[PDB]
C-alpha cells in the first residue's frame, strides 16, 4: 500500500495505491466513522465490485451496516435526476449526518457521488473507490465534484473532499482496453503541464501501459496521484495554479458537449483537446516543433485520437468554450504550452487568431 | 448604517442595517467584484424591488451588467425543478465564475439563492437582501443554504457563505402583518436560547414590534443579527452549538413536511413548535412553569400558534422528526430548555416519555 497525501490542513486525506486493496477491510473501516454507509455505483461496475465492496465494508465488521443505489451507466447520465436517486434513497433510508457515501466506479460516479455527499444534509462524509484509470490517475482526486448541465460540462457542483481515497489497480483487471487507453490522456496531461520526466518515462513505458503491466501502471497512477495532490494542495478553489489541470480540457469539453454526451470517452476527448491546445501554442510561437510532435507520438502510442470528430464545427466549439469555467468576467483563459516540455501558462492573453486558426485547421466545417 | 460582522477568517463578512440602505448603491456595489450580477427574486417580490436593486447594482456602475431570474412564490416552489430556472438562465446567458447572484426576497429565495450560487460553477460569489422578518433576523444569515425535499425539510444545500447582508428595514413597509409577525418567532428564539435580557427586552416591547415601530424592529434585528453571527462564527459547520438555533424546529419543520409546504409559515410553524419544545422540557422537569408560560404569553402577543395545525398526528410527527438533522447514527438529538430563562441543551439524552407525552398532549391523534 503506497500513500500520497492530499494536505488540506485539517481536511488533509490518503490516497491508499496498491493491488487487492479491496481485501483489506481495515482500510475502508478507518475512515467510516458513523454507523451506516451508502454506496453509489452504476450497472456496470456492480455485478463486478458491489458485493466484494460491501464484502470489504461489513462481513469482518459487525457494527456498519451498508445499502447501495445502482445509477445506469453512462456519461449522460451525469445530470440532476440521476443525482436526485442518490438523494431520495439516502432519505428513504433515513440516513443521517454520520452516514457515509462511497463511490465505486469511474468518474462519472465519484463527480456524481461527491456532489451528493456535498449537498445531502449539507454534507457528509465520502469515500473514492475509482475503479477505472481516469479515475485513479485524475477524478478520484482533488474533490472536484459535480454534474453536467445540456449546454455544458461540470456547470453544476462543489468543492467537497473525500475522507480518503482507495485505489485498488486489480479492478482495472475488468476493464476494457479502451477505457484503459483513455485514462492515459491524464497521465500524459501531467507531463505537458508541469512534469517532463514524468512524460519523458511515458515515452519509454507507453507499450508497458498499453500491455497493462502491474508495475508501469502503478507507477503512472502514483505519479499522477503526486502531481495532482501537490496542485490541490497548493489551489484547492482554483484561484490560479489549478487550472493547469485544464489542458486541453476547454477543447475537450466542446467536443463532448458538442458531439453529444457519451459518444467519445472523457480521456478521448482531452486527447483531442490537447493536441488542439498544443496546436495553438505552436501558432503563437510560444512552442517548439519538437514539442508538437512529441505529443502526437504518445498519444498516437496510447492509441487515442489526434484531431477531433469530423461533425464538430468551429461555431459548436467557441459556442461550447463560451461557457468553460476558466472564463472570467466574460474573458476566455486558457491553458497552452509555453517554453520547454513541463510548462504551461493560464493566460487570457492570447493572440485570437491563432485560436481560430486552431479551430478552422481541425474542423471539417 | 449599523454594521454587524460575522467572523470566518477570509471569510469574514459585514450584515449592513438601517432604513433606505438600497438607496446607498455603494453597499452592493462593493460587494459585487466581477462585471457580472443575476438578481434572483420571486414574483411578488420582483415588482416591488427589482428596479431598485438593479438601480442601485448599476449607478455609477458602467462595469456591471445585470440580469434578472424569477423564481414562483411559494415554500412549496423550496426544491431542485425550481432551483433549475436559476441554473438554466445563468449558463443560458453565459455567466462566469466572477459572476454574483444577489438573492432578493425572503428566506425561501435565500436559501435557494444561496444554493444555487454554492453550486453554480462548483461556487460563485452570491450576496444576500433579505425583505423579510424571518431573512432580516435569521434566514439571512449564516450560510445555511437550500432546499426541501418532500419527505423534509432543507435535507440537501450546503453551507455557503453571503459576500455581505443588507437589510434595508424600509422593506418590510410592503410585508403583511400575518408575514412580520411569522417573523418574531425567530426572536423570541434567542431570548429562549441564549440571550435572557433580549428577552425581557421583548416582553415589553412586543406591541411595539408588532406596530411596526422603527426602532424596536432595528433593534430586534441587529440583537437577532448579532446573536446569529456569534453562533455562526463559533461553529459554521454546526459541530455542536450552532444546532442552538433549532429550538423548536424539529416539531416545526414536521409541520411543514406534516401538514403541507407553505400551508403554514414558517415563522407559524416554528411558534408551535417552540410550545411544544418548551412543554417537554417542563415535562422532563428541567425547566420552572415560569419560562412555560412566559414562552406561551409572548407568542400570543405575536398573535403565533400555540398549538400545531388541528389535523397533525403523532405519527406524523414522529416519521418527519427522523429525518431531522440532528439526527446523529439513529439518535434524535433536540434542543431543550434546562435551567434559568435563557439557557439550552442539545441533548440525545432524555425521558422517550417526555417526547411523546408532549406530542399526545398537542395532536388530537
Ligand atoms: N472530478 C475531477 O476532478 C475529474 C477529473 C477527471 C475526470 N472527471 C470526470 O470523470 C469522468 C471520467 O470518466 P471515466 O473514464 O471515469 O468514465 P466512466 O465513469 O464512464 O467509466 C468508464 C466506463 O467503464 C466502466 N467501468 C468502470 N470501472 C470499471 C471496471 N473496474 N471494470 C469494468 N468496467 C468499468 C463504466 O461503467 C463506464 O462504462 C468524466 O465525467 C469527467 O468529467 C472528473
Ligand atoms: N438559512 C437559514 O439559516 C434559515 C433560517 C431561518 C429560516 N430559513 C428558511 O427561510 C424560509 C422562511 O421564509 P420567509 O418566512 O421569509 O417566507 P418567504 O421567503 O416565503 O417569503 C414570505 C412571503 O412574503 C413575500 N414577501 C417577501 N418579502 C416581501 C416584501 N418586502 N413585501 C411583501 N411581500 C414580501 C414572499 O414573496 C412570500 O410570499 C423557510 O424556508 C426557512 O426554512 C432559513
Amino acid at each position: 500500500p503506497t500513500i500520497v497525501d492530499v494536505d488540506l490542513g485539517d481536511r488533509s486525506y490518503p490516497i491508499y495505491i496498491g493491488s487487492g486493496l479491496l481485501d483489506q477491510p481495515d482500510l475502508l473501516q478507518r475512515h467510516v466513522h458513523g454507523k451506516r454507509v451508502l454506496v453509489v455505483t452504476n450497472s456496470t461496475v456492480a455485478p463486478i465490485y458491489l458485493d466484494k465492496v460491501v464484502g470489504a465494508l461489513t462481513n469482518e465488521n459487525p457494527n456498519v451496516s451498508v445499502e447501495s443505489v445502482i445509477l445506469p451507466d453512462g456519461e449522460k447520465y451525469k445530470n440532476m435526476d440521476t443525482l436526485m436517486k442518490v438523494f431520495d434513497k439516502a432519505i428513504e433510508s433515513r440516513l443521517d449526518r454520520r452516514c457515509t457515501f462511497v463511490a465505486l466506479g469511474g468518474g462519472v460516479i465519484g463527480d456524481m457521488c461527491g456532489y451528493a455527499a456535498a449537498s445531502f444534509l449539507r454534507g457528509v462524509n465520502f469515500i473514492q473507490i475509482p475503479t477505472t484509470v481516469m479515475a485513479q490517475v485524475d477524478s478520484s482526486v482533488g474533490g472536484k465534484t459535480g454534474i453536467n448541465h445540456r449546454l455544458g460540462k461540470n456547470l453544476i457542483g462543489a468543492f467537497y473532499q473525500p475522507q480518503c481515497v482507495l485505489i485498488d489497480t486489480d479492478t482495472l483487471n475488468t476493464l476494457p482496453d479502451r477505457e484503459l487507453a483513455s485514462g492515459l490522456a491524464e497521465v500524459v496531461k501531467y507531463g505537458l503541464i508541469r512534469d517532463a520526466n514524468f512524460f519523458e518515462w511515458q515515452e519509454k513505458n507507453m507499450p508497458a501501459l498499453m500491455a497493462r503491466d502491474p508495475s508501469a501502471l502503478a507507477y503512472a497512477i502514483k505519479r499522477s496521484c503526486e502531481n495532482k495532490a501537490e496542485v490541490v494542495s497548493l489551489d484547492e478553489k482554483e484561484s490560479g495554479l489549478r487550472a493547469t489541470l485544464n489542458l486541453g480540457h476547454t477543447f475537450g469539453h466542446a467536443i463532448e458537449t458538442g458531439f453529444g454526451y457519451g459518444q467519445w470517452l472523457h480521456g478521448e476527448a482531452v486527447a483531442a483537446g490537447m493536441v488542439m491546445a498544443v496546436d495553438m501554442s505552436y501558432r503563437l510561437g510560444w512552442i517548439d516543433e519538437s514539442i508538437v510532435n512529441r505529443a502526437h507520438n504518445i498519444l498516437q502510442q496510447a492509441k487515442l485520437p489526434t484531431a477531433p470528430p469530423e461533425t464538430m464545427t468551429v461555431e459548436m466549439f467557441k459556442s461550447v468554450m463560451a461557457v468553460d469555467k476558466k472564463v472570467a468576467d466574460g474573458l476566455l483563459r486558457l491553458i497552452l504550452l509555453k517554453g520547454p516540455l513541463g510548462n504551461c501558462v493560464f493566460t487570457g492573453d492570447y493572440d485570437r487568431k491563432a485560436l481560430d486558426e486552431t479551430l478552422h485547421a481541425f474542423c471539417k466545417s
